[PDB]
């Protein structure tokens, strides 16, 4: 096929995307080896759903797993009665998700399981796929003429032809795998045909971070998790935490082969050592560098000019409340807390008013990085670690290094009960999740 | 008492040192705490025996321990029928060691248990003491006028008022303790009354190395394990491996306080870590620096001149055989080998001829330092690691770093069966010992 593997795309037809997926154990060829993964739609990653604003999505999920499951429409500002984090689909049963794509929306989103206590093994085993909301902005020449690709970054570890099981240390750190894949392929080659590439990036890993850098090139950030920036932002590298998305333009500068790498990054994962007294926890330190793909530039590349503007960011009403949410850890117990409590699905932690704006101050008092995710209500990151954010865009995951405070501007949209949690999904499964009720 | 603690001295009287020692569990005050140690003569260290050449030593060892024991007269070139490594003294029984001190002998020696499989816990618990052979060379003015002190370097760890037990890792590495003591005292102060000090140094530790350095001063080496050098040798530091002895002159250069330190040294001890895959062995790295004692110099110190000569080293006959003895390790089993075999007291490994000279090439093919010790027959170290030795003196322990070959000139003296072994005594207990028969 193409030298660059990408998930099959399913497009809405006449304003309707109607599709039956099955979550199923699936024999696959993966990275040169045969393995049985848990997949949506028979593939790893699952199919990319491509829709436009105001489309109707009608997705029937058939559960062919031996355990219950559900879907989280990660990043979509839809009703928590559709994107229902408490729903359980029993083995053999089906459930239809039906919603309308919001009118003021664009970007790369994704879908994956969200059944508390079972997310990490199900996501690690292969249950994920992308959703793209196309925009009228995609027609401006500087983007229309770019070569577009989706990059699903997800790692894996195999044992006996199946996803490796979680160890106790995996529940503490979040599980990372040795197979560092792009769209399920090991170090694919992207042979560019145009000098400007538009790359949609998705970190669908349980816990691995991707400190992205393209050899000899900057990246031009044009979209964050849930929407466009106001104008492109030049960066030398781009850290993508679990659950985050971005879209970048790449302007190929000369002929040649350029590595896209995940550079060394220390997220605070911990090991154990015994040096006499002991045993006690010790930092794992930075990740080893990984090559994600090989990028081959065309002959005599002449990249397009960058767009001068993208989409203006909405002016938000003045906020009506400030919240403080402190993250802490008990690493040796693999227990994780928000304001000193673990998740309880019966307990409402925050009560807010629809169509008001809130300021959320999320403080990481742990030693690990924690990527904080809020369902249903995209937010504007004002600052992290006391540094102002260099752009305005909708996000739904924000990474906090040890000790850092993020200040978020959170407009409350749809009414109902939803959740916020760490998107190191092992930590969510082990308690680092709370309940927000909007009325 | 004196600001500088030293073991009580027992001197020969009229050419006879006749003494009854008991090896006994003993309540002591040690480093500010009460503890029960295993001691000779009720003290830790045991009493220093001080003799002259041709003295008769008659030492009755009474075993009041709950397990068998014996004595090794470490470094003395006497008969292996007296210095008997295979003898067992049962609990409650006594044995008299009787020997004549050789005529051509001088230096610092020591005594400790040597019952195979039980040495490490008995030595660690406190069973050791020094023996000094006085020399007519001690009357030359440059030594007679020096202030003489014995420094027994031995570390300890206490648990519940008793020596800490050996762990599996202790059997692999050799046990080191957190209490780093001199003559059983924690960081004593030596208030010098003379500007020249003569320090007898003994490493009586199971496994700890002492990379000795005196702040702002060199050391003048005048004797190795088993005798004087030919002339003093200036050194900036002096590594003392387990079982080694040295004598140094210190020439105090000005008033003040000077630390005698055990500087960081990496002997190849190993720990265990678990960082995801794992678990696997990892180097412990260098030891942490320790202060051994505080040295206070007198006012306006005017040190004596160094002696120009000490004792000429004997011219040895040409050697008649070359031996090769390869040291290897199985760290995870805590098994240690010489030429691929573990100790067997029934098996003779080398057979040599009395009054001939042999060349022994001892090769460390392990990753840890191993201090190689030969009973009964002191040797001349020719080279280690391919570097010629910078002095001629009798030694009976030679340290080998990983990969190093030591070339030794070994005159065979007394007839009989004796042993050679690593003086990390845990390694001896775990097999790194062989049998030499001299006829
Ligand atoms: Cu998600
Ligand atoms: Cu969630
Ligand atoms: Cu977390
Ligand atoms: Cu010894
Ligand atoms: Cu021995
Ligand atoms: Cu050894
Ligand atoms: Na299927
Ligand atoms: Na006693």
């Amino acid at each position: 096929g193409p030298s660059f593997p990408e998930p099959k795309v399913v497009r809405s037809q006449g304003g309707l995307l109607s599709l039956k997926l099955s979550a199923t154990p699936t024999p696959l060829a993966i990275a040169g080896q045969r393995a049985t993964l848990l997949t949506y739609g028979g593939s790893f990653p699952g199919p990319t759903l491509r829709v436009r604003p105001r489309d109707t999505v009608r997705l029937t999920l058939e559960n062919r797993l031996p355990e219950p499951t559900n879907l989280h429409w990660h990043g979509l500002p839809i009703s928590p009665k559709v994107d229902d984090p408490f729903l359980e689909i029993p083995p053999g049963e089906s459930w239809t998700y039906e919603f309308t794509v919001p009118k003021e929306l664009a970007g790369t989103f994704w879908y994956h399981p969200h059944l508390h206590g079972r997310v990490a093994p199900q996501l690690f085993a292969g249950l994920l796929g992308a959703l793209v909301v196309e925009s009228s902005l995609d027609a401006i020449p500087e983007l229309r003429e770019a070569e577009e690709h989706l990059l699903v970054l997800k790692d894996l570890a195999l044992q006996g032809g199946r996803p490796a099981p979680h160890t106790p240390m995996d529940w503490m750190n979040g599980k990372e795998g040795d197979l560092v894949l792009v769209n399920g392929a090991l170090r694919p080659t992207l042979v560019a045909q145009k000098a400007t590439l538009r790359l949609r990036l998705l970190n669908a890993s349980n816990a691995r971070y991707y400190r992205l850098a393209l050899q000899d090139h900057p990246l031009y950030l044009i979209a964050a998790d849930g929407g466009f920036l106001e104008e492109p932002l030049e960066v030398s590298e781009l850290l993508l935490a679990p659950g985050e998305r971005a879209e970048v333009l790449v302007r190929l500068r000369k002929e040649g082969r350029f590595l896209l790498q995940a550079l060394p990054y220390d997220r605070g994962a911990m090991g154990m050592m015994d040096m006499g007294g002991m045993a006690h926890a010790m930092p794992q330190g930075p990740s080893r560098p990984e090559t994600l793909l090989y990028l081959i530039a065309p002959k005599n590349p002449k990249p397009l000019p960058l767009p001068k503007a993208l989409s203006p960011f909405p002016t938000l009403p003045a906020p009506v409340v400030t919240r403080r949410l402190v993250l802490t850890e008990d690493m040796m117990a693999a227990r994780f807390f928000i304001n000193g409590q673990v998740f309880d699905h019966r307990r409402v932690d925050l009560k807010g008013q629809a169509q008001t704006v809130e300021v959320w101050e999320v403080e990481n008092q742990g030693d690990m990085d924690h990527p904080f995710h809020l369902h249903v209500h995209p937010f504007q990151v004002l600052s992290v670690g006391g540094r102002p954010f260099p752009y305005r865009a909708w996000k739904d995951v924000v990474n906090l290094k040890a000790g850092e405070v993020a200040r978020l501007l959170v407009p409350l949209r749809e009414k109902g009960r939803t959740v916020f949690h760490c998107h190191i999904v092992e930590h969510e499964d082990r308690g680092m999740m709370g309940v927000l009720e909007v009325g």
